[PDB]
């Protein structure tokens, strides 16, 4: 018999392993336990903190939520109304010296008017094979084209998502995006052109990475295991029993693995799944902070995501982070010498200066169709910043922040389903529930509301026979109100 | 205090209540009771039987792995059950064509088979053109068929079954398909002379062996504990009092309730809730009655007849909309050979030679004739202008033998797909659901589309599972969600009954 | 045996009958005779002069080199015509519109540009799965141009042209041209704010005389004795079954084979042919009203360099307005010319009656009149002149000098939805009797109905006559339209071939 | 000034050239002349005959007259009723054992069940494309695809043209098909499957003999026919051209009917040799074959050929035309040879009766053939699709060659065409015929007959040559308007 014996084992805490853990918490029926090699749980939607006092997200945030279920999560692990802030959300395209608000097709007004007619001759083609169409798109590209015309498609969605996934539009599929058909709305984008023409919450505190850190106080202490005395190194799927780090073993009945679904199959020592998860495709992310002192730019001034399709900025979204909460940054009282000048150069006084300060974050994506040089990707990015026009030559950076993250997205290639459909089955019949942003590789539910849905419905499936709607069926999941699983549900008032 | 008091109250044991019943029971977990004023359980899907011995249902597909564990734990047994093809035909024009009936047009005369094909190309080039759903479900024929086909079978057909025309329906009930036709393969079957069917070896349903429908749902509620039914006249419930959350019964016991699943129909739960809001509204339904007529033949089954199982009449010369050769399903859906009966009449409507009792074998036809207020039914005539139409339709010959004779009309038959029924129905459930109760069923949701044995008994199924579990009432919301896939998550042990040893 | 005899004679000395003699003429071949009720030759295709000064026309462009062969001999020198650009213009809501006008909504207010846009991207996306032809006029339109721009000009326009609604109208007449937008380059303009209309694209007009005056100089090629022009040549009787025809002072020209321009209602009637009445009858014309103003001044810049203008909206009872002024310097008089001012735009009197000189510049309006649409005689000069005050064409202290008001019977023959229907009983019965019945309501099609078409009805059908020709432009009108015609020339090889 | 002088000079006695002659001499106003290198009149649609006394057209015959002009001047060769034999205009397709009706699609019911499915199927497609189509087809290959589908092209038209062209309809265009839309009738098609107008042939002399007779009403001294009027240098720059014997005529128009390559040569214009030899043409062969017997158990029409198993791409039974095409039944003839290849026992002449079957197999610089084996290979190719029993008797034998026997429709033909002929237009030239201006689809006899009408009609009267520039436009109406009776002549 081994070390520790469990019903449901599962391992990671990120959101999708903290959902898994919520429900089994939230049933207390089986017996279960829930290990993570890092002793601060929220995985890739944790926070880092420089040495200066200026908050990072690693993995961005939630501006729409699917899920009721989601939802009282949240406001159970931060109950007070001074615990978020409220924003509008918004976002913007910067495309040729201008800020064009999201979608970038209904507002291409500010364009150039000999652009806009390209833009527009372009979408009226679209328009009129759209009107004959009797085939569904196969590559993300073509879904682009059929949607914006070749205009628009070449000034944001192409090279804009080139710089995202590093991959081209060509070897990617489409049935991520959803079941809209791929037409144009050309009445809209005309209509706006001729006239020259919904919130979500963030920490107050703690960045995104303290939600994470308040939903897992909820759970029971002694049923966890997080750090060094928690990693998973060996996983013995034919006699149902992990091995640890420090040599611990866990038996279970069921096991959902939030790990990536690689690393799985590596500690598995299961040579048909390693061959078969070395063919998903993935890029890695740089995630970049700058903190400057001053008050903000006047001209990018609320709570968004800005994207960034040009070549003259290694990054594919920034957003103002010092907008979304005074407490992601230092108070203005705070001393901090100036690093260096955005330019490059030295400053005029090491002397520490008092503030206020703001904090800009960026994303750079890398993968083997696209490298990226580590030495010089954080000057490469100031230097962007400066192009932008997001940062004057002479601002005075006060902190920086670089990490790297291996797997960063799981890239929707056009091989992925195929691959998918051996990897996750066999899993299955293993008794092994891999869900995640890695674990099920599903880029389309893989931001935070989703993916900590994919562990609930997991163990939802575990227990009482649900069917896992968010990993199989997203448009469905996507498309509606999801009010029916609630942190109280009927089974534990009737008890 | 009331009488009794549980969490959640089932009303009705027919397979929706039986759905909620075996779910609250697998489960295990808050307290429940269930009710009928039948003594027998199987409402609307139970089995009649002739003083002569010939049984009478009011057939099935199975979409989820959770029916199929409480069916073969009713009825495990591989003698319990027979399986047969899915066998069906129109009666067209002299001919049994096979279904589906576009395939099949090779039957009828060459001018007319002209005149079908035109209409399926006109179809086919409008359908490569399309923009537009179809609104109503005559649009969906017409697309789907052409103006020939349409006119052949499904249009005529479906105004003998609801008793509206085609025009004054939804469509959005039979799916979200396309409504474009498959010209290759109608054209092809007419040029090559093929007549196939949409049955084969693997195109199979299983009948009960004894008892007829209604024993499998016998069997399915004696699994449950007694103590916690109540079947009969003490039963009946009378009243609903929605505000208070208790319900009284026939003989004046109150039942009181946390939760409530409703399986009656929905404009009797609105009258015994006394709440002329909601009654004003489902008097706003629309639905047709149902004549069930069975007759029993003397004879070894006609060649003519065959294997066949289930038949449709889109043409003038018969009440009835659909025809079953009852006695193909179960050699006990009908007596011995050796049982001896009198001859009662000839099936054209002549005194038999003999009162004399001889003996079998014999064979069984059922029927279905719809009546509603646009189309209304002679109840003292209907068996007789039935058995006229065996005869017009070649079923019957005028000399055979008629030794048994069965009529039931069902007030409540079909829930019609009108235009107007989902702007009604979702004015009534959001109400009711505010009062905690889930009304759901053939009649208490009022959705044709989910209302066969699977759907139904599934509706109970998953509002018990809502109430308790938390689940998306799939079946109830998203017919063509369930329909297009194989529930297989959902079975008659889950997990959490696992985890408790 | 008659008075006269001749082998072709044609009747009537509009554009059509001088067609038929200028070729009749060139074959030199068959005798023949040409006759007309007016002194004056060139029908209703001449020109009109006030007490005052002022010339009236009732705008040429050329499908045929032979037609400029004619001209080119009638008026040689360069100094006998003027060339100008081909500019016109819709009046609507306040603007002056470049024609085309869905290439310059962007006049328009934004709100009403999506209206068009937005009806003209309903108007591609139908055309790209169109698989009939359009069958009414309207419907034309609408496939051309959605219901937003076609509700702007082309309907209400049509309306004020034809008296009769654009549903009731055929559409063949118009071409082959496929009914489509397009919608690129109505899109584009509006989103530069660019305006342009389709003018180094010139007409030529006559220097002296006006339009009537070029039929003057070509009936003038002819010879004088084979004419008959005047109350001499007025024909009141067409006998067709002895091929003959008797003149107002009672002569009888005899012929083998006749070509009749005048109308083929009045054909019939002459024809003393009941049968034939009836059909005719059944045809729907609508009548025209001519108006000129002559107005004192420079011309205004708000008039400009235009030339003719559209107008589809109810504030003024004209369709279509000429600035017949800037043709010519010598369609009105010379700034040293004394006028007095007859009235003031906005209907008051002048100050003094003394006649004042010039300059002076002149203003065309036509309207029109049908059962579906009457006109009363007695007010229209007045209801025009407010329509110009309405338009902004004149201020309402501008000075007039000299007006001028005709009506037409026969102005416009309305192709409608029953128009082929009828003409195909009309026109093969007049043929087995041996009469060509071709113009502008000889034959009765609209579309062949201009000056140069009309001209050549009267040369192809004398070269059928002769020379076994086929009629192209009476059965054939989109395949004239659409190709240059050089191969009849007012010297053919037979004439070379002959010295 | 040179040996003659005329007006309009007319080369060549073919169709288009007596055309151009009987309008010329009609009008009868500008002075003209006739030439021809052949004795005999005709062209290519003249009638050769067997040494065993068999007849064989060259050049096929018509089956519908365009132009009432055309119909008046045969009517003045041939004005007797018993000069013609009416026939009924049909032809049909050899296709897996079976002859098939025109038009093939209309009549695939004669096929197997299985093939009818196939060709539906491909019919289906094309016409749910045709539905959305925007494009007017590019190739002859498009045309015959989107009219057909895929099934009835491969079966019939597609390998047939090939067999004719020597081209693949990939590299040709289909302009010259007409103005109808490459869309199928599948409602025609089916209802066929599902349910399962004459000419007029002359009765002696073969077809030939209509432009011996035509041009007989031609006054003598105007023509110069045989080698006495063989043309061999055209001088367009000193309007004369020059004869096999010296004489020079010098002309004011000249309407030349020979190909136009050939008049590039005699041009010595080097820019001209140059844009003609971009044109493409097949040869043809002519073979007869001479049968004893009755003809087998049909009536008088073409046959089509698109399979492997003969040389040939139609073949016609010319013995059902008239019984003047070959010998009287008592007329004796040996056996030259049966179809199998054998010779026969003795050489006796035996009786008749006798027929004659018509074949035509092309040769182009992408299709050689062997001309020492072709009339072996065509026999048995009559043996192949059963239209010869191995033991019939053939008694007569006939093949010759036409070096230009078809222009072809390439896709690059009107961009050279419209080099070529506004360049002669400019010289004064009307080159207009079959060859004289390249274009297939007016190159059977009524067309070119009035090619050279039209031409000279132009050159006088300045009429429209609507033939040579719109063959939609005439063929798509009846042309009565031309008449060989014009008022012209009535007035004088
Ligand atoms: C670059 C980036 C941008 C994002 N942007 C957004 C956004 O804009 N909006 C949004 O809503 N979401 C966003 N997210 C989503 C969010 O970061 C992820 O959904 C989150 O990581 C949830 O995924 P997960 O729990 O399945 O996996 P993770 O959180 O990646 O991993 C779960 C845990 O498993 C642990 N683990 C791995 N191997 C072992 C082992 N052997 N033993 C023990 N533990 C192990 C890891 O350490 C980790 O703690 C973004 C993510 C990234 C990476």
């Amino acid at each position: 018999h081994p070390d520790i014996s469990v019903d449901v084992l599962v391992i990671g805490a990120g959101p999708t392993g903290l959902g898994a853990a919520k429900r089994l918490n939230q049933i207390d029926g089986p017996s279960w336990m829930i290990v993570d090699s890092n002793e601060t749980p929220g995985g890739l939607a944790s926070t880092d903190v420089t040495p200066e006092g200026f908050l990072y997200d690693v993995g961005g945030h939630v501006i729409f939520s699917h899920y009721k279920y989601f939802d009282d999560c949240l406001d159970e692990a931060l109950p007070k109304e001074d615990d978020w802030y409220t924003h509008q959300r918004i976002s913007y395209v910067r495309c040729q010296g201008q800020w064009v608000p999201y979608p970038f097709q209904n507002n291409i007004s500010m364009l150039p008017k000999e652009e806009q007619v390209k833009c527009i001759d372009g979408m009226i083609d679209a328009a009129l094979e759209a009107r004959v169409a009797n085939t569904k798109p196969k590559t993300f590209d073509e879904w682009i084209v059929r949607m914006m015309g070749t205009g628009i498609a070449d000034l944001f969605m192409r090279p804009y998502n080139f710089k995202v996934w590093a991959v081209p539009t060509t070897k990617m599929q489409c049935a991520w995006l959803g079941e809209r058909v791929a037409a144009p709305n050309l009445k809209a984008v005309t209509t706006n052109v001729i006239l020259g023409k919904a919130t979500f919450r963030f920490p107050a505190r703690g960045g995104t990475g303290g939600i994470w850190i308040a939903v897992a106080n909820t759970l029971p202490k002694e049923k966890t295991r997080f750090g060094e005395k928690g990693k998973v190194t060996k996983v013995n799927a034919n006699n149902k029993t992990v091995t640890l780090q420090d040599g611990t073993t866990i038996g279970y009945k069921k096991l959902v693995s939030t790990m990536a679904v690689d690393f799985l199959a590596e500690a598995m020592n299961d040579q048909e799944l390693v061959g078969l998860t070395k063919q998903l495709f993935y890029s890695s992310t740089h995630v970049i902070g700058v903190g400057v002192r001053g008050s903000r730019p006047e001209r990018i001034g609320d709570k968004c995501w800005l994207y960034f399709p040009e070549d003259n900025c290694p990054f594919y979204r920034a957003t103002i982070f010092s907008n979304y909460s005074p407490y992601n940054q230092p108070e203005a009282s705070a001393a901090l010498p100036t690093m260096q000048l955005a330019d490059g150069s030295r400053p005029q006084s090491t002397e520490a200066k008092e503030g206020p300060y703001w904090s800009i974050m960026l994303e750079v994506s890398e993968s083997s169709m696209k490298p990226v040089n580590q030495e010089t990707i954080l000057a490469d990015c100031i230097q962007g910043l400066v192009n932008t026009e997001m940062l004057k030559p002479t601002d005075e950076i006060v902190s920086t922040y670089h990490r790297r993250f291996d797997h960063g997205y799981p890239t929707p290639t056009l091989e992925r389903e195929g691959t998918l459909t051996q990897i996750l089955p066999k899993l299955q019949d293993k008794d092994i529930w891999s869900r995640g942003r890695f674990g099920s590789w599903r880029y389309e539910v893989g931001n935070q509301d989703h993916s900590f849905m994919l562990g609930v419905e997991a163990v939802d499936n575990i227990v009482n026979g649900a069917v896992e709607l968010t990993l199989n069926y997203p448009d469905f999941v996507n498309g509606r109100q999801n009010t029916e699983r609630r942190l109280v549900d009927g089974a534990q008032v009737f008890a």
